[PDB]
């Protein structure tokens, strides 16, 4: 019981963690959202806006983890 959807939004306007060389995740602002090379534009804290892939892009729970 599956069938074509679309799960990640990563619309503009959207809090979400961009990953470093490094590895860890890194605080990232959904500034553009490109669908044709499936990528997302997303600014750091340091006024870096740059061109950051879907898969690269992390999600960033608000709430946490939902228990009950």
């Amino acid at each position: 019981g599956s069938s074509g959807s679309s799960g990640p939004r990563l619309w503009e306007g959207q809090d979400v963690l961009a990953r470093w060389t490094d590895g860890l995740l890194y605080l990232g602002t959904i500034k553009k959202v490109d669908s044709a090379r499936e990528v997302c534009l997303v600014q750091f804290e340091d006024d870096s806006q740059f061109l950051v892939l879907w898969k690269d892009i992390s999600p960033a729970a608000l709430s946490g983890p939902s228990s009950g």
